[PDB]
């Protein structure tokens, strides 16, 4: 469809060094299948120069047929190493092209937007990825390793017999290979069917097998052996019966084959016979005949797969190449700015309207204003749309309607980059690429060397707790790593923070980890990392109690900011720690 | 080994249809061999009758040379489908010897002892019988499809060109096939370490790029998209450069082995020319020396596989004939009597012994009487070593020291089946056979029909709870079925055991389930259907409260009996339903 010359005209051909192998491919192809024609040509060659009055005239091979006799030879060898070449380059040009498509591909993914992100499967895009490349590799593949090959050296070989001995003997090579791939192509479509028989009948098997294992103490206490000896043997014998098609089906298959390949092969020395009592042709003729056709019956293994993988391969392709179609819902506006981070780091929430499912809203009107290089907090009950806080302001979704102002100058009009370099955040779920701690340290500034990852593990109080793992710095860590409970991501988070050293600090639901003290740890040295840089520093709490210092509180009833102020005057309201 | 013949003279040589069938495969492998070899004769004699002078000689073909040209065709064709049908039946013959190793081994399994159950894994023995049927059947398979014909073609090709033009073509055949098969060997070999790391650098990009999205929220708060996309595009080079390795090396290997075969035909066509040029042979013996040496190397593509999956089919198909080796511990006494079973069933430990871990024994020089058609229960803390009054008097252990008699003769002394027919019991964790409910009731008397089921459905009180289920009786449960709380599971035992209608009752821990409303009516239904059928129905209980009403209740506290009586005077224990 659009599909392949989407790919066949864009990813192959880009740079001369890739365009120059595969011009090298193909002619690899081109010449292995002359040298191949050419194979049984050097045969006729040598029956029809030995075929003289040896009495008489020969005297010597390296004389007679020397010459002939080593081209036979290297017209073989270089028939196949052409081949083989051919395709150790259209590997390479093939896995070069797929790794430019799968990287513009992922690159493409992300810079989508959150909403996308989070209405996909986790593997759903990394499958969607890997699928596509494979059904890419395949595509390629297929073409050049088989499909253009084999169709090509059709063309030469009906060429040749047409030209020497007559069209009927092209006219039988036609026919005899479009049997043949119509043969094999409905033979092996029906022989699936025999296959999945097969297979589900050797898993009932199984089953039964496992399942009488498992209940083994049932299976002698109501003395059951027998029966459960005759149920596996009645399974057996019903996955004995479909193997007996899968068998029978692949005997059918190879046989009819080369019955095609034979009944032509036989037809074309019969008619190659009339020729030769004719004094046409010449017994080496015979040969050439012979060798030219069975010569197109050596590369048609492919034909069983081809009409399955091709199909399913387009489609594994097409959503490859869907993933580039969608559009990013978060666009930078036409000449924006990288500015207001000099200037002191105001909030200013006008009028903000937004929510997930646009007709069920969380902030409804909402205005707040977080004063430049101040410590100013959110509070509220646990859903009550906090939360969106960061989203909204770290531009990863547009408010519906209103306006949010870093130093009176709007988000929406800024550089994206700009502004997510400014924001810097620590998120209730810390995430771990499943890596070293020093590198997920490194992650905040992945340009910072390892005594930059070392001071900032400092300041956020880790060293210690980095040495006393065992590796040291490089302890895995991770899926597949050193598990470490929340207060030690909650401080390697705090320490990407330290090495970022952005403007504008989020300390977005920090306190999600059960223990009051190691809480009360983080929130102490967030409070020096925070003092004394002019850092605006808002905090996305769910408990009051913790973040009462903070330097003006704002309260959060449903989308509206209620009230401003102070410790005291704030636990007038409920959700008191007088619980705790 | 001892392995080949253990198989090779016992499994396929068993009956008259089986011996006829081994004997057809085996025909037709000499019969497709010899058309095979004939297939270069008749093109020998193509050649040879038409190389005639034409102008004065010969007139048609047909006369000339038309049955040779027949012969060929058919020499060809049935070349083929003598392999085809020989691939067919001797694919039946490896199918029913193998179900007949299955079907033997899993009845072994079944009458093993429960401590070599309780010491295996679930799925082990069932992958230890399907891995060695699997390797039984590729040495089988492996042997008759590939390697035999394979020699023996080789060893007609040597014979049939020593014959006709002398040992140096038979050693040159003879040294081709060794260099081939050595060269496919080790390059095979070799290639697997360059599959292998390009598997491992594949898993490793894969990994890069779901490990980028996943944590795809903080990829986009640090700015990490450039460093994300560059992490995936070096893990795609490195996977691209072991890519080459793989297809550079399978380039190689086919290179090489059409390098020697091309060889091996350029030598003897040079030494086929240096005997026409004699006046030895003629210019069809050419074509016959090529064409046996090529249909030589058409069937060598198993040559990669064979050593590694013959050499792990042996190790699969030891363990399976390892599995038959294991000793029951359990020894059926010789000239065994099932007795005592007319005669009133009473229980009586005399002086036994028995633990697991035998250093750490559970019951003590355990003595007690469960008279006969009496209601009997043990009571005693969890763990007190209540739980092995069953396996004891089931006989699925030995009792190390003591005896333990049914009606004054020792269990040791019946016929095993006997015994294990006269106990029925309702296991404290139900299983479940993943099939219909109506068969999970039928387990306990597979010969019952349907109207017996749906009695002893009545009797434990099942069948409107079976009517309530959508499809019926037939409702499919278990693991993949409708899954079904505690007391419908127990409930489901008892009707069991109503269908077995043993002489002998345990009850062993049928009160496990946790709501005690439905343990009461289990308690009440167990009770009718113990009552006045002279049923010597013995109950272990963790709770005595729930087991109050049974005629004798003996306490146990850690292998001893203590004391013997009534509801009042055992709850002067502790574990009193006071804190219930």
């Amino acid at each position: 469809a659009i599909i392949k010359q989407m790919s066949r005209y864009l990813w192959p051909k880009d740079s001369w060094s890739d365009k120059a192998r595969v011009l090298l491919a193909l002619s690899l192809l081109v010449g292995g299948k002359v040298l191949n024609v050419h194979v049984p040509f050097y045969f006729r060659e040598i029956i029809d120069r030995l075929n003289i009055d040896v009495a008489a005239v020969g005297g010597t091979v390296s004389a007679v047929a020397g010459a002939v006799i080593f081209a036979y030879g290297a017209s073989r060898i270089g028939a196949v190493v052409s081949q083989e070449l051919r395709n150790a380059v259209f590997s390479s040009v093939a896995q070069k092209a797929i790794r430019r498509v799968a990287t513009q591909t992922f690159g493409h993914l992300l810079n989508l937007d959150l909403s996308f992100h989070l209405s996909k499967q986790t593997g759903g895009l990394t499958r969607a990825i890997d699928r596509g490349t494979k059904g890419i590799s395949y595509l390629l593949t297929s073409m050049v390793f088989h499909i253009v090959p084999t169709a090509l050296e059709i063309g030469m070989v009906c060429g040749i017999l047409t030209y020497q001995f007559g069209w009927e003997f092209a006219a039988i090579t036609a026919a005899t290979m479009a049997a043949y791939t119509a043969f094999t192509i409905t033979t092996t479509a029906w022989r699936t069917k025999f296959r999945r028989q097969a297979n589900a009948a050797d898993n009932a098997a199984s089953t039964v097998a496992v399942d009488s294992l498992i209940n083994y103490e049932a299976v002698k206490y109501f003395n059951n052996e027998a029966y459960e000896i005759a149920r596996y043997d009645k399974a057996l014998q019903a996955y004995e019966r479909s193997s007996i098609k899968v068998a029978t089906s692949l005997a059918f298959l190879n046989s009819g084959q080369n019955i095609i390949f034979s009944s032509a092969l036989t037809l074309m020395m019969w008619l190659g016979a009339r020729g030769v009592l004719a004094g046409d042709l010449s017994v080496g003729d015979l040969v050439l005949i012979n060798q030219l056709v069975f010569q197109l019956s050596v590369p048609l293994n492919f034909l069983g797969s081809v009409y399955r993988e091709l199909r399913q391969s387009l489609l594994d392709m097409e959503t490859l190449f869907d993933l580039q179609k969608v559009n990013v819902t978060i666009r930078e506006a036409p000449n924006a700015k990288p500015l207001a981070l000099p200037k002191g780091g105001e909030i200013r929430f006008e009028n903000v309207t937004f929510g997930y499912y646009p007709d069920r809203p969380i902030l409804r009107n909402l205005s707040l204003t977080i004063p430049a290089g101040k410590k100013v907090a959110v509070v509220g009950p646990s859903g009550c749309g906090k939360s969106t806080l960061l989203r909204l302001l770290f531009r990863s979704y547009d408010p519906q309607q209103g306006k949010i102002f870093i130093d009176d100058q709007d988000i929406k009009s800024v550089t994206l980059e700009s502004l997510r370099k400014s924001i810097g955040v620590v998120p209730q779920d810390t995430p771990l690429f499943n890596d070293t701690v020093e590198l997920n340290i490194r992650y905040g500034n992945v340009n910072a060397t390892q005594e930059q990852v070392i001071a900032a593990a400092q300041k956020a109080h880790i060293h210690e707790k980095i040495i006393s793992w065992p590796h040291g710095y490089q302890t895995r860590v991770g899926e597949r790593g050193l598990m470490i409970s929340g207060g030690e991501k909650q401080r390697l988070a705090v320490s990407r923070l330290i090495l970022k050293d952005p403007p504008l600090l989020f300390f977005d639901q920090a306190t999600s980890a059960l223990d009051t003290h190691t809480e009360q740890a983080l929130m102490a040295n967030i409070n020096e990392v925070v003092k004394e840089k002019k850092r605006t520093a808002l905090f996305v709490a769910h408990r009051l109690r913790t973040i009462y210092d903070a330097d003006l509180i704002i309260v959060l009833k449903e989308g509206v900011v209620v009230e401003q102020g102070s410790h005291r005057e704030l636990m007038e309201r409920d959700g008191v720690y007088a619980e705790l």
